[PDB]
C-alpha cells in the first residue's frame, strides 16, 4: 500500500518511497547555506543571505539535505556561519530541530551536510573534526553505517555527509576532493561516484547552463544506484540588488522548476537551492520530489 498521492505531503513524501531505494537514486531538495534566516543588517544580507524561514519550514517544505557550515568557537561549541558572518544559530540547534522533524515524521531522513566554514578561534582545545565527533556525532540519531545507503536504514536517522577533513568515526558519506568552483566526478566510498555541479560564481547565463547539463546527465542515467549527482542551483552574491542570491534565485528556482516539469525526468539528483519559499511558480522543490512517482 503505497501512493503517489503521498508524494504530495512535502513533511512525509519519503514515506512511500521503498525501503530499499538508496538514498542516491532518490531525487531530494536541500536548501545551500541553510542556517542563514536569521540574518537582518542589509549589507549582510545581499552578501551572505540564502534562505528566509527557519529549519523546521524548510523541512516542511520537503528539503531533506541541509548544508551545514560550522566554526568552532573558544567555549569548545560548533556555530553557524557564512564565510565570516556569524549567523546566531549553534550546531545544536539544528540537530535539535531536526530531531523533532524526525520525531514527528518518522518515515523521513534528514541529510546533514557539514563543513568547516571559519578558522577555528584560538581559544578552542581541540579540533575541529574532533569537536565534531566526539561532542555531536556519536550520538546515536547520526547513523553510522556507510556503503551505497539506504532510505530504510536512514529513516529517523540523520546522516551525515562529511565535507570536513579527519573524521575518525564511520558513519554516513566520507569526505572526498571537493574542487572548487567546478563541476566534478570523483569516487565517495569504495563502489560509490558521485558528481557535483556547485558552479558557484560564474555568469548567470553559465550557472543555468550547468545545472541544465549535469541535471540531463543524471536524467538520462536514472539506474545507475551508486551514483552521487549533487546539483546546487544556488549563485554567489554580487553585492547588489541585481545580483544577491536573492535576485538570481527568484529567476533560477521557476526556471529549473519549468525544465522538469518539461521534460517529467525519472530521476533529477539532489537539488540544492537557495530562498526555498511559496513566492515563486512554478515550485523546485516540488517538482523535484515529483520526479520520484517513477519509483512508487
Ligand atoms: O565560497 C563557498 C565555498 O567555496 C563552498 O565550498 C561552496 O560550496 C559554496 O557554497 C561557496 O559559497
Amino acid at each position: 500500500t503505497s501512493s503517489v498521492n503521498e508524494l504530495e505531503n512535502w513533511s512525509k513524501w519519503m514515506q512511500p518511497i521503498p525501503d530499499s531505494i538508496p538514498l542516491a537514486r532518490i531525487s531530494i531538495p536541500g536548501t545551500h547555506d541553510s542556517g542563514t534566516f536569521k540574518l537582518q543588517n542589509p549589507i549582510k544580507q545581499v552578501w551572505g543571505m540564502t534562505q528566509e524561514y527557519d529549519f523546521r519550514y524548510q523541512m516542511d517544505h520537503g528539503a531533506r539535505i541541509f548544508d551545514i557550515r560550522g566554526r568552532l568557537t573558544d567555549d569548545n561549541t560548533i556555530v553557524l556561519h557564512a564565510g565570516p558572518l556569524y549567523l546566531y544559530v549553534t550546531l545544536h540547534e539544528f540537530i535539535n530541530e531536526a530531531k523533532q522533524f524526525l520525531k514527528d515524521n518518522p518515515s523521513e531522513t534528514i541529510i546533514m551536510s557539514l563543513k568547516k566554514e571559519y578558522e577555528d578561534m584560538k581559544g578552542a582545545e581541540d579540533s575541529f573534526s574532533s569537536t565534531f565527533e566526539k561532542k555531536y556525532f556519536v550520538d546515536p540519531i547520526f547513523l553510522k553505517t556507510e556503503g551505497n545507503i539506504k532510505l530504510g536504514d536512514a529513516r529517523g536517522k540523520i546522516v551525515l555527509l562529511k565535507r570536513y577533513s579527519g573524521s575518525n568515526e564511520p558513519g554516513g558519506y566520507n569526505n572526498f576532493y571537493w574542487p572548487d568552483n567546478e563541476t566534478f566526478t570523483t569516487t565517495v566510498n569504495q563502489n560509490a561516484n558521485v558528481t557535483v555541479q556547485d558552479k558557484y560564481k560564474v555568469s548567470y547565463d553559465e550557472k543555468v547552463k550547468s545545472i541544465k547539463d549535469t541535471m540531463d546527465e543524471t536524467m538520462n542515467n536514472s539506474e545507475d544506484l551508486n551514483h552521487l549527482y549533487i546539483n546546487f542551483t544556488s549563485l554567489s552574491s554580487g553585492g547588489t540588488a541585481w545580483n544577491s542570491p536573492y535576485y538570481y534565485a527568484s529567476y533560477i528556482n521557476p526556471e529549473i522548476a519549468n525544465y522538469i516539469k518539461q521534460k517529467n525526468p525519472a530521476r533529477v539528483g539532489w537539488v540544492i537551492q537557495d530562498y526555498i519559499n511559496e513566492k515563486w511558480s512554478p515550485l523546485l522543490y516540488q517538482e523535484v520530489i515529483r520526479a520520484n512517482k517513477s519509483l512508487i
